[PDB]
């Protein structure tokens, strides 16, 4: 009866973003699909209780499983360690899983026809790629800063100079980037096109930091012939780029909100992690708290899940599965365009000073019209 | 009769700057107000015929008389040495005034009430001041360390940048005098007094705790012991923010604030170079010479040039000469200039990228804006309409 999507890891996370991730699988993926769920709650007052070790573990589950879907999450400061009795200020669960996946992250905004955009021309989405260190230290006072580069098999040694500081003291660092990490962020970006069927742009500085960007530029073009279309263009060039086409590429780029996802890509090609790429709405979450009612909107949280079950399906050549996911996309874009939003893209619309009540719907009303129309979309399917 | 306003260093340009830079002066500036003209021409065929010495003195001339007005100047490139048969690659005229100054660049977008914004909230515009390295290709294996050797002669102290234990990839090293970065706190503080908006300051000195630490150390030194009192009498502030918390408000705000980092149409985009002694200032438009317009200009046809971020260099450089003088009558002046360029564009009256910013580009028609001429020409109208009802 209902799709069996096999091994998915999912993360709970806080406030405002918690109820609509519970709304999702309620009333978005439960009734249509059957998944071997590996759930951990990054609850703030779960990653509490566990000094963290929830966070570690999931971050290994997303590595064994392949596929990771995280819901938006609290990073403490000192007023959130006050507010829950915190232990100490946890470090970020989006760092910490990072770290140890390593990979690419790739933004992208949702375009629907009838909501604007920064440039009207925008038909298609601009997916946004930047690779994800230093030694800096105190110079005390005048003297020289050099950097050196002595091969290993002793043959020389260059010495170049950072600055001679001749009246005072300051501050000089050192920075390196390695040829597999400008690999890594290559295979990423051209296994990001291929998938999506789009064009790559690589962006550098090239004219300022002409060693460092030149590289990057460089080993980008040697793995598009050995193993890969492909263009490089300065940052000024590709800005103006931008503000023409339709848009519909990657840009590789080295240097409202609840319409923008994110991506991890891993660079062995099989492990993603998906989520929105705003917070937890923590306003909207005191209003819900206050019996006040609320309209967030959902779609970068949906949109976490289709990434999610679409690179599940794709791991697995699950069909069923591919159609769900692409179904729940087109349904999410086709409500809001048939006039069914919540406040924030009625607000985009009208100006929010010129927002009625009748323009938009509230975040339950606005997941009950999703569900509808995703019943419909596929009893027609089938 | 006309406004006494002393003395002033203005840069002459290049291509369509250069025509606009008249216009404003014969339409706009010389009607109104006398000046002690320190005018030096920055064309490139007269950098070029002076060999830059003309850079190098107006330069100088700024240093000396502490305002200066300038146009936007090419900048050479192969293709530049060749149009013009350069005798050699001339550096940046910017680059080099800068180098002799010393100082912050501040961007500002102008603001006009019927022209879109990125953040529509976003009435009080946000006035950015930002503040060299070495890189090299690492061909293969072996040891990247950066040392520093004390002029005194003690101990040499060496730091592994990295260990290329297979593969090359590449290095840099970069550095900071602490002198720049008071220079930078001072002239961020004297920024942020004289338009009384709040500063903030942004690092990453969590991650370069060392590096960006030392900004974060100086600006609060500096405003503890010069500033803190002046700043509370305007009821404004200083503080500092990580750069993620930083983008986090600016889209929150409703702007009207200086945002000192440390890393829309460009008709309307305004830069001044605020030198740490609170004296010198040096003010342009953000854009260059427009050399697509130039070329119809050249060819007799018609175009549609924004000249509102030259004006603003104009009436930044005035309003501080007056600032400078105690002089009420030129603090007036460029004050009703800037009002009645904003305000000939909210009646309606405007240049074709300012059309495009409201109907989109292949949605204009001729009758939405004006051209070159005809928008000089009502900016005139209005400000002769402007100083008249003045008194
Ligand atoms: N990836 C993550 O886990 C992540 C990322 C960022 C922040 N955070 C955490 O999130 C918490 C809250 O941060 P924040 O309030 O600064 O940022 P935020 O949750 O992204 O919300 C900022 C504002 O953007 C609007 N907004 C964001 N998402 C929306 C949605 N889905 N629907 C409608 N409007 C939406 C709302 O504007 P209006 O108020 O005008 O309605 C909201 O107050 C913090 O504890 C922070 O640590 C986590
Ligand atoms: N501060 C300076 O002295 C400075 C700064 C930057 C560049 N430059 C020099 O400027 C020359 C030309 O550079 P560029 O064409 O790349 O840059 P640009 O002059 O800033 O012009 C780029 C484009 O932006 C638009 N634009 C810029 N200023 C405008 C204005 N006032 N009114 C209306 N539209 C405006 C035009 O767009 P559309 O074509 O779409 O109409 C124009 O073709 C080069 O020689 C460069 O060296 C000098």
């Amino acid at each position: 009866k209902k799709i069996s999507g096999g091994s998915v890891v999912e993360m709970q996370g806080d406030e405002m973003t918690r109820i609509i991730w519970e709304l999702i699988k309620e009333k978005l993926i439960f009734p249509y699909v059957e998944l071997d769920l590996h759930s951990y709650d990054l609850g703030i007052e779960n990653r509490d209780a566990t000094n963290d070790q929830v966070t570690k573990d999931a971050a290994e589950a997303i590595k064994k499983h392949n596929v990771g879907v995280k819901c938006a999450t609290i990073t403490p400061d000192e007023k959130r360690v006050e507010e829950f009795k915190l232990k100490q200020m946890w470090k970020s669960p989006n760092g910490t899983i990072r770290n140890i996946l390593g990979g690419t992250v790739f933004r992208e905004a949702i375009i629907c026809k009838n909501i604007p955009r920064l440039v009207s021309g925008w038909v298609k989405p601009i997916i946004i790629g930047h690779h994800a260190r230093a030694t800096d230290f105190v110079v005390p006072g005048p003297g020289k800063v050099e950097i050196t580069y002595t091969p290993s098999d002793g043959t020389q040694k260059v010495t170049y100079l950072v600055h001679n500081f001749e009246e005072g003291g300051g501050v000089a660092m050192g920075m390196y980037n390695q040829d597999k990490s400008i690999e890594d962020f290559a295979h990423s970006s051209f296994q990001m096109a291929l998938s999506k069927g789009w064009p790559l742009y690589l962006s550098t500085k090239n004219t300022i930091l002409k060693k460092y960007d030149g590289r990057f530029k460089d080993i980008f073009q040697e793995i598009y012939d050995k193993q890969y279309w492909y263009e490089h263009r300065l940052i000024d060039d590709m800005v103006a780029q931008a503000m023409k086409s339709e848009g519909g590429f990657i840009w590789a780029c080295k240097n409202s909100l609840g319409m923008m996802t994110s991506v991890l890509v891993c660079p062995d090609g099989k492990t993603v992690e998906a989520e929105a790429a705003h917070g937890t709405v923590t306003r909207h979450y005191r209003m819900y708290q206050k019996g006040q009612e609320t309209s967030t909107n959902p779609i970068a949280s949906i949109f976490a899940w289709t990434r999610g079950l679409a690179h599940r399906a794709k791991l697995d050549n699950n069909k069923e599965l591919a159609f769900f996911a692409n179904a729940l996309e087109e349904v999410s874009i086709e409500t809001i365009e048939a006039g069914f939003m919540t406040k924030d893209l009625a607000a985009c619309i009208k100006g929010l000073p010129n927002v009625q009540r009748s323009d938009y719907l509230n975040t339950f009303e606005f997941m009950d019209k999703l569900g509808e129309n995703l019943k419909i979309k596929l009893a027609q399917a089938k």
